[PDB]
């Protein structure tokens, strides 16, 4: 059993952690919050099935997942705790995200404060960082898939769609905030981890409006439109220029013009000074939005309250 002894701990999943919560779920299968037995901790866990229809691929995707989560060692990317094995079902086990900028999109019904979009982005932004130095690309950012933790931090998740190597030539990534260059592979070509510049930007704008551009049409014809048409920008004029800036420039549809995410560890938008306290509170007030919220009991946001029951 070859990348089972390899990749796997031997002990069964089921004695280690309890109190299993859904919080979130794809093709994959899904995504749980759990306790650790072991020492009253809290821990995210993605179950993997691989025999639901043809064990085959599901199964090479797991382990592409875990080779991938192995090699992690950042403070922005989400730390990888190891994986088990029990029932054609692969347990791997993760630190826990208490909601992803999106889950906050999603509490408040309202863009971020551009203080608080400045420290999310930035903590996306190393991470991003970290893996184009290490030649990888992310290819599904999006506010969903960028997580908060306690006491403040920001981190990269879901690496199902990365890729190890740059350059890449894979059609992947979520239709509203994938790059031109990606979109254009659909034919063949190539491109590099400046996507997740691009899909970052996108991004941006959907921190700082709800939901990105082109999310009032079809997959299909949004796709048609990224790489046809003019890069979108944050419509308010309201916000600073730092901020405008830091979003056109992650915009710029010829990879050539656009930054790498190294370049933009610089740019004044990331860089202007901000309270140390800003995701720690963007986090305890969302907190309190939500156990204010009707019918709590009932509403799926109250999963952000899980470690409280
Ligand atoms: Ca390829």
């Amino acid at each position: 059993d070859p990348d089972v002894a390899e990749l796997f701990f031997k002990d069964d999943p089921e004695k280690l952690f309890s109190d299993l919560r859904e919080i979130g779920h794809g093709s994959f299968g899904a995504v749980y919050f759990a306790r650790d037995v072991r020492n009253s901790e809290v821990v995210a866990i993605k179950k993997m099935s691989y025999s639901g229809k043809q064990s085959n691929e599901k199964w090479q995707d797991i382990i592409k997942e875990v080779r991938f989560l192995q090699k992690l060692r950042h403070p922005n990317t989400i730390q990888y705790r190891g994986c088990y094995l029990r029932e054609h079902t692969a347990w791997l086990v993760m630190e826990y995200c208490l909601g992803s900028a999106s889950d906050l999109l999603e509490v408040h019904k309202k863009p971020l404060q551009e203080v608080e979009i400045a420290a999310v982005t930035h903590g996306a932004l190393q991470g991003l960082a970290y893996l184009h130095s290490h030649n990888m690309i992310h290819r599904d950012v999006k506010a969903g898939n960028i997580l908060l933790s306690e006491p403040g931090l920001v981190k990269l998740g879901d690496f199902g769609s990365a890729s190890i190597m740059a350059p890449a030539n894979s059609f992947v990534g979520t239709p509203y905030w994938m790059a031109p260059e990606v979109i254009l592979a659909m034919d063949e070509g190539q491109y590099d981890g400046k996507v997740d510049v691009w899909s970052l930007g996108i991004t941006c704008i959907e921190l700082a409006e709800r939901k990105p551009p082109l999310f009032n049409m079809n997959a299909m014809s949004a796709l048609y439109h990224i790489a046809q048409n003019e890069s979108p920008a944050l419509q308010s004029g309201h916000w600073s220029e730092y901020f405008r800036n830091f979003v056109d420039s992650c915009l710029q549809k010829i990879p050539q013009d656009r930054p790498t995410s190294e370049v933009l560890l610089k740019h004044r938008f990331v860089l202007r000074e901000r309270p140390p306290t800003v995701i720690m509170d963007l986090i305890q007030r969302t907190k309190d939005a939500v156990r204010e919220l009707d019918n709590l009991q009932y509403r799926k946001m109250k999963k952000i309250l899980f470690q409280e029951a």
